[PDB]
């Protein structure tokens, strides 16, 4: 049985690389919980099974949320 | 390489009602594509992990997205 506090976390590292909105299949936002002490953001790209953990702290990411949510 | 996939929007119905960010377990934003002409937002609620589609066009959801974007930065 895993330590419950972080059982759910799925990101181990982050990418500060600009994500091209037109390259996103979808964006997942996972608010912190009693199973993962931090907010995790995962972008699923359209090409070659790529996915990536994004910096929820960053603002460029916040502009991504707005874009992805509007178009 | 692309996998076989759904070629239509995935939401049966979409909710216009306000949502308390606290009750959200997860949120996924799916941008419009040639498979579904509009953005879809699938919420996974903490209760029974019920999957509920949110209407990104509704004021309530636009508000939820804003509360989320804020309560996401120190």
């Amino acid at each position: 049985v895993p330590l419950s506090r972080t059982v759910r976390c799925t990101c181990i590292s982050i990418s500060n690389q600009p994500v091209n909105p037109r390259s996103l299949e979808k964006l997942e936002i996972i608010p912190a919980s009693q199973f993962c002490p931090r907010v995790e953001i995962i972008a699923t790209m359209k090409k070659k099974g790529e996915k990536r953990c994004l910096n929820p702290e960053s603002k460029a990411i916040k502009n991504l949320l707005k874009a992805v949510s509007k178009e």
